[PDB]
């Protein structure tokens, strides 16, 4: 089977909280298979390199043409061949991966995770991140989570408001859900070492779990103080933009969990190197999103599913976001956790009706 | 006096707790004297690289008959000998030096331990653990112990439950017997160093003696943060597989206290080289054991007798555990201590009718 | 006073070698007074995260929107707002603070330079690249350049051929050529560690100057020992990505000479941050290209123009490569260097005609 | 569909030094397709922990049963189950993990480097070692190998005979071979620290292309020392005896080569773990051998025609030692190099007469 004709669809979904771009790929092989992958960020370019826009122009003028005509099922050769043509662009590496691999899954009659080898479990724990900035709210669907079992560990996005504000916000959920709950925080890189160390302390000492990029990547330094010194452990999630960024931090002692996110690392076989890379050096794994839609959901489950361990469990909550989506399978979400079925591919086909509606 | 005969036989004998296999060692020498030796090993493949029937299989094959026709007498020839030849084996090589030692102190009328140079005490503090898994069983039986003066040293295997049940298990524990007893865990390289950033904390406030490997020894750096930031003092056990893992462990500062464990290390004469690095580096010292019978034991015992100091004392408790045992002496256990007899070899005499009774 | 439109059109411009791909920038502003930029990178995106397509589609959705309406006087101001909004990007942003700082000195009716300081000189010393791939015509190329006095420094691009047959080329270039002109290679991240260790030492000890980027910026401790071992100095070039890897690699000692560039920092004023961490570690200087036209050349220069010191001059020959331009004023090359005039702003106008013609 | 059984047979070949001892695995499954695999050392346990006798023990006696009733097709929950139950063992773990992808790939219908991912070539360059002792013999046989265009690169084997003894020998061959051959020296930890030093100096100096192992694993200062100071690159392979070795030793800057072999890292897929963090390093790959037969060497290929690049060729002329075979199909070697051929699995069957006749 042939590689022969790749679209990138940009796609405008509603969200509950007011709406999420992807980036649809749509890989159409010689032997009749399609394979569907989903290249999605975060506000344009304001959390990584590659916007929705940006990451369609590179696949049409650059990466789809370098495929076209090579081989479907040899997978490590088509990305060896990105990699060889494109410096970077993992996202739109990502999504490329997802559906060859959704698409050899299918050729194969095997769930994506088998292709990686083979899933050591069918579920996966999922985080959920109180956004209402409201603490009462915030407390309140938090024990909504609890008692309907979605959740029971509980993400809190800080650092925009005064360190004082934002510390006063996150004990007095921790103090009210007491032991029922995880409470963990994401400071996605806005505070400078100078603020994170008092920070980092009260953190710890009230009860968070773990503090999730206290502060920028630019810093080695700092993050390699703050792990020895931070009485709660410190997550590297924007330090990584590479699987060797990967090999570094962990060389370093940066951090003693890593966030493995396949946007970030350029697919479901990559974000599994970097894995390796923490399993030898002992650092724990947490599951990360880009809060893309189910298809990059599954793509990152799948490879989740063959990990020996994810201490801290994973985010994997991105669909529940969305009011409407591309695929006719709904995510199975119960009793915590988002469980995966054992069927060809990613288990998804597109609802070509919705598509249409939501696509640019 | 010549190497005449060396036989390994597996042995395997009832404990209190259901069964534990021994690799009994016998040398016979040309002079008509014989030693004895034990390389015993916990669950298979589980606690290390050689199970009972490997240890027999690579003596049988290799070491004996490498042995067979030289000096019974020139104990450090036949030992460098088998390093020349064998790499790693250091359970099987323990048995052998064991029994050698053995037959020498029998041939010469001195017990093991003035062989090696000298002892400065004539019994050793033994820990016990404590193992029931049911909190209230554990510190009944620990008052137990302590009643009848055996143990006021605790041991608490901990790592495979949720982090927080373990923790609550120590507390109320040391809680319970106060300073009565010395509380200690082991945590057999179950956490990652996340987990054991907030752990170690917990216990070091709470009255916990020592950490003993909390998470594995893969992770170097990791032992080195935690040797600076644990409350409570790390040891290293499984970190040690050789003297010159302990050589490189001092050096880095990973650990204040090193297990000596003569199974890990190659013999009695082995254990003492790991001893003295430890001595030689400031770092404080503690007689493991790897559950073996009275044989092991004693062999341990020999060599830990010669020792300046044990700041931590020993878990020579092994004999404690079995119903049967295969040698006729029955071991000396009284107010806190294991008491070592000033007689020939290591003491013991084989029970040939419960030998063959368990053998296969 | 207002950015009211910027404009993002690519050229496909005919080179003496096949064609070179131009992102030119036009900002408008209120007052009238208009300036230009120009992104521009080499081989698609072989060479770097942003291709001309990317570089495009970024600027008309998200940087250009975030421009329209803010003061075109305040610089700082524009380009601290593009760091916030958008991750990265530095070609794009380079592009941009270079049409800004045109317009703002046509304004004030100062060159560049002066807004940025004010220059020490007037002319920079000027490289020249030998790509004929023969060794017989690179010796003559370079014989002719220095006879008709238009460049004495030739770089050598090699890594991509078997290392012996590069190392022959090069040092035969070098003998023939001896002190007549200083000869140095770029390996552009071609050879892994252990091909550069002899490859850097017969190079060193055949009389090239200096080894630009011989190794991949993945491996940071390579560039830190071949820092110290290279007898000839080391150059980072790929190695910094932005002002703050600079940072870093004067922080451990990874090179002793920086390459500057406008496209990787992130613009002329990002290019001085970079040379000033430099100049404070004691790193020497080199000023460099991504094969920009005139526009990105002139903007280079200026920034070039205010530095103290650069110890291995500039490559600024980008300009000589293209048989056609789209701007009225051709570059001044002349005894080695490129000179620049004290006009206002970059001192260049658009040739509204051949834009038109090899606008895409 | 299941692990029905696994024998695990001790096979002893005549070579053209003298015998070799293989230990095949013949993994039998429930849909009737068989899976051949293959855990061969040197020397009994001179060079490892693992001895045919060993092994089979092990495999016997604790991984088979822990496997009998697993799902086949599911080869990452197997491996994993192996290591939560068995510590090290790698050669064992090879050869099981060997045939559970050659089962899986005769199932499957696709090679073995398919299952892993997609081969990048078809054929490797395989190094030749002369082991005549005699000088003259060498350069004779070396000449030889070239004549017939099987081997280019040669390696020496060295450290058992005085310094300046083997630097001659070494010295003498390449002088006589010239730029035709590509000479290269194994020390196999022979030299300690102090006696590395000059012969690496001289060594260097005189053409040889790059030293393996000069020193042993234990002294990992004098690796990383040498490692900055050897004229000539270190290659590491000894000290590489599991994947998380391989990360120390990345970490630490102790070699800038890493020699690849499945029976230390404990299968195909585990040396691809190792390849994967020594790729995130920047550090150069051999494949290595512990001389297997066409089994093992044909696994060992396999997992090697996946990787990107392989700077240093392989030393996988395994086969070539053997006078008889158990297999049906002889390596193709031609051209300097081993041809794979894209038959499914290993693409290799059982020769049931020779391997009854052989086995012991
Ligand atoms: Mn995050
Ligand atoms: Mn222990
Ligand atoms: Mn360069
Ligand atoms: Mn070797």
């Amino acid at each position: 089977a042939l590689i022969e004709r790749i679209d990138a669809i940009i796609v405008d979904l509603p969200t509950i909280r007011q709406q999420q771009t992807l980036v649809v790929l749509r890989v159409r092989c010689s032997d009749g298979v399609e394979g569907i992958g989903e290249a999605t960020t975060i506000g344009g370019l304001a959390y990584g390199y590659e916007s929705p826009e940006g990451i369609k122009a590179n696949i049409d003028a650059h990466l789809a043409p370098a495929l076209i005509g090579l081989a479907a099922d040899n997978i490590n050769a088509a990305m060896l061949k990105l990699d060889k043509l494109a410096k970077g662009n993992t996202f739109a590496k990502s999504g490329i991966e997802s559906a060859l691999l959704d698409a050899q899954g299918k050729r194969l009659g095997l769930p994506v995770s088998e292709l990686l080898g083979g899933r050591v479990r069918d579920s996966l724990e999922v985080a959920w991140t109180l956004a209402s900035g409201d603490t009462a709210r915030d407390i309140a669907e938090a024990r909504h989570m609890l008692e309907i079992r979605r959740h029971r560990v509980f993400k809190l996005k800080i650092g925009a408001n005064p360190v004082e504000q934002d510390l006063k916000h996150v004990v007095t959920i921790k103090r009210e859900l007491g032991d029922s709950a995880s409470v963990r925080v994401d400071v996605n890189q806005y505070w400078d070492e100078s603020q994170a160390i008092r920070a980092c302390q009260v953190l710890g000492d009230n009860g968070i779990d773990l503090i999730e990029q206290p502060i920028s990547r630019i810093n080695r330094g700092g993050q390699v103080r703050l792990n020895q010194r931070t009485p709660a452990p410190i997550m590297a999630d924007e330090s990584i933009e590479s699987v060797e960024d990967a090999f570094s931090l962990a060389a370093d002692g940066a951090a003693s969990i890593f966030a493995l996110k396949i946007a970030k690392n350029g697919g479901p076989r990559a974000v599994l190197r970097t894995a390796q890379i923490a399993e030898a050096a002992g650092i724990g794994l947490y599951g990360g999103t880009m809060l893309e839609g189910s298809i990059g959901t599954l793509a990152s489950a799948h490879a989740f599913l063959t990990l020996r361990q994810l201490t801290w469990g994973t985010e994997l909550f991105g669909p529940l976001l969305l009011t409407e989506e591309i695929v006719n399978e709904p995510p199975q979400y119960r009793d915590f956790q988002l469980h995966i079925p054992r069927t060809p591919g990613l288990g998804l086909t597109l609802d070509e009706q919705r598509l249409a509606r939501f696509a640019r």
